[PDB]
């Protein structure tokens, strides 16, 4: 399906932070709260791919992406960031604020 990559693509493309989740997901719910804790809610989407009937869709394009089916899968501007493990590791080491600096979200 063109239709959803065109949709994945979207999500990607209209939104600074995009975030691909599921229900009752705790790592999810741990990424997004960080993400939010930089005050980039303005600029976040956060999608439940579960709630979708092509779930299993999404989610191969989503390895094809990033390398992993699973979620949370995270993008900043398009760059792959990948899941809340790989964020808290860059949110730690200095480099999400620089990403997010370079994109003019936090000061
Ligand atoms: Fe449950
Ligand atoms: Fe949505």
């Amino acid at each position: 399906s063109e239709a959803v990559k065109k949709w994945v693509n979207k999500i990607i493309e209209e939104n600074i932070i995009a975030v691909f989740a599921k229900t009752e997901c705790p790592y999810c719910i741990k990424a997004i709260s960080i993400l939010k804790g930089y005050n980039l809610n303005s600029h976040m989407h956060v999608e439940n791919i579960e709630k979708n009937p092509d779930m299993a869709n999404i989610q191969a394009y989503l390895k094809e992406l990033t390398g992993k089916s699973s979620v949370p899968r995270i993008f900043i501007n398009k760059d792959v960031v990948g899941g809340c493990d790989d964020l808290v590791k860059e949110n730690d080491e200095g480099k999400l604020k620089e990403r997010l600096q370079k994109l003019g979200l936090v000061n």
